[PDB]
């Protein structure tokens, strides 16, 4: 296996505008089939890449600046990653969601509004070429990457995925360590062939004949674990604080991550933005699509090399060689300056300021079925993707959802347009809501760890919990989405429609 810590740690490229002026900024963003090697010792692997990078260019933005990308598709017409047919017109399909993004309906990239090369065909509900992102929100880490009906499992893992940061100038204030020592972390696994190329399974292990082929597959836990496009990389750092925008992109698996020194990480933001107080951690859980903001300080470290290491198991225990590790950390880096950077304990307002009304409270389950082909199929409330739309919240009212897992696994459950609040987590008794679906507490509501008391659009509901969140739902109407993270999920069939109605 690949010798860790021998890359530099790419730090993508802010994308430069096409045009730009005070009312208005306009991108372009091509997708290009391109090769790149994620390892010294790898041959170039073929990838699919926003404007030919993987990861995609960094996007930065103020808020309120009103932004255009036109998101382009330029690849091939064929996959090169397995296709399962039976899932769900060319065979290339693409639409560009950015996570977090507080956005329009028809620029929220609806997994029907897909395009192909050059639009030449497009999916029943695309409208535009030229998405539009107000930026009408919180300063915070969002993320674009591919959203396909029934391929972005695919599409993501081929690599279109880049990191898009909207910085609020109110919060300047705060001091937190910017520019070069403000820095994307962009962490996904992948299993990579002796010629380079990425694998992705074609079938589940000892596929029953049963099975078409390929099938998709439940799950996918890669053997390498990547940072900004390579394979257990280092970064050199000098003795200071350092902001870091980590974010999951990997398809299924979930990190669990610390500092091989004992050191702390500060977190000082979740998914939707600064907490209200930094919280001070030793370790902390990263599923997909989850953000968090942290410093770390290597004030004290300088000469050392620190592994973020990673305990959380992918279809089995951590192995202290491959996936135990993310990446590496060397302090030798001497100071360009004093470090004028602060760690704030008084970082921003508390959403429980807010007071809102309780319009509705909706109960959703995890559960699933099985297909003909002996496959598990999942499925948010029973219901399927193209069945006719249950979450119908209003436009500019609040609701509270709670999600019922009665399932094996976590579930990373995220919501379109929205962040929201955490409220509490509850066990319950699988087997009794199996049978008879009644709900039966085995043990008092746990409210959000410090982690979860401000902003999330993207959280984890564990296996014989009930996980209650309250959103806010605005402030445009239209036709959004909800979801399971776990792209293999997603796909097959754990998605559905949101309206928000007016
Ligand atoms: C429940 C969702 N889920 C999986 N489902 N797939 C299943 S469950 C299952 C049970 C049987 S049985 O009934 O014959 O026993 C046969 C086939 C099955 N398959 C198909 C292969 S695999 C997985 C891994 C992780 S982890 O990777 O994050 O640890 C997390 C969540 C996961
Ligand atoms: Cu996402
Ligand atoms: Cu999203
Ligand atoms: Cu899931
Ligand atoms: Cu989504």
């Amino acid at each position: 296996t690949l010798e860790k810590f021998v890359d530099a740690l790419p730090i993508p490229d802010t994308l430069k505008p096409v045009q730009q002026s005070k009312e208005k900024t306009y991108y372009e963003v091509t997708m290009e089939e391109c090769t790149h090697q994620l390892h010294r010792d790898l041959p170039p692997t073929r990838l699919w890449g926003y404007n030919g990078l993987f990861p995609g260019p960094t996007i930065e933005v103020k808020r309120n600046e009103n932004v255009y990308v036109k998101w382009m598709n330029n690849l091939p017409s064929t996959h090169f990653l397995p296709i399962d047919h039976t899932i769900h017109e060319p065979e290339v399909k693409t639409v560009v969601h950015l996570h977090g993004g507080v956005t329009p309906d028809d620029s929220d990239g609806y997994p029907e509004a897909w395009f192909s090369k050059d639009f030449e065909q497009t999916g029943p509900y695309f409208k535009r070429e030229v998405y539009h992102y107000p930026n009408q929100q919180r300063g915070a880490i969002l993320w674009y990457h591919d959203h396909a009906m029934a391929l972005t499992r695919l599409n993501v893992y081929a690599g279109l995925v880049g990191a898009y940061i909207i910085h609020d100038p109110k919060e300047k204030r705060l001091k937190l360590p910017s520019d070069e020592y403000d820095v994307p972390l962009l962490i996904t696994d992948r299993t990579i062939n002796e010629d380079g190329s990425l694998f992705y399974p074609s079938a589940p292990e000892n596929p029953s004949p049963s099975l078409p082929n390929p099938s998709i597959v439940p799950a996918f836990c890669g053997e390498t674990i990547l940072v900004n496009g390579k394979v257990w990389p280092y970064l050199e750092v000098e003795p200071r604080k350092y902001r870091f925008r980590v974010i999951n992109a990997s398809n299924t698996r979930t990190y669990n991550l610390s500092l091989d020194n004992g050191g702390d990480f500060i977190q000082i933001g979740s998914d939707g933005g600064l907490l209200p107080r930094s919280v001070k951690l030793n370790s902390f859980s990263l599923a997909p699509a989850e953000r968090y903001d942290i410093i770390i300080d290597f004030t004290a470290y300088e000469g050392e090399s620190i592994i973020l290491a990673n305990s959380a198991g992918c279809g089995g225990d951590v192995n202290p060689e491959t996936d135990a590790n993310i990446m590496q950390f060397r302090v030798t880096k001497p100071l360009a300056q004093k470090d004028e950077s602060r760690k704030p304990k008084y970082l921003a307002s508390y959403p429980s300021v807010q007071h809102e009304r309780i319009q509705n409270i909706r109960t959703l389950k995890l559960a699933g079925t099985q297909d003909e082909y002996g496959r598990p199929v999942l499925l948010l409330n029973n219901k399927r993707w193209h069945d006719p739309v249950t979450e119908t919240p209003k436009v500019g009212t609040t609701e509270i959802w709670s999600i019922i897992n009665p399932t094996r696994g976590t579930h990373p459950i995220h919501l379109h347009l929205v962040s929201f609040r955490v409220l509490d987590r509850r066990p319950f008794d699988i087997a009794r809501y199996q049978e008879s679906g009644e709900l039966s507490y085995t043990g008092p509501a746990v409210p959000p760890p410090p982690s979860e008391k401000g902003w999330k659009d993207t959280i984890q509901a564990h296996a014989g919990e009930v996980l209650r969140i309250a959103a806010t739902f605005g402030p445009y109407s239209g036709r959004y989405v909800w979801h399971c993270h776990i792209l293999e999920h997603e796909d097959y069939d754990m998605m559905r429609p949101m309206d928000i109605t007016d």
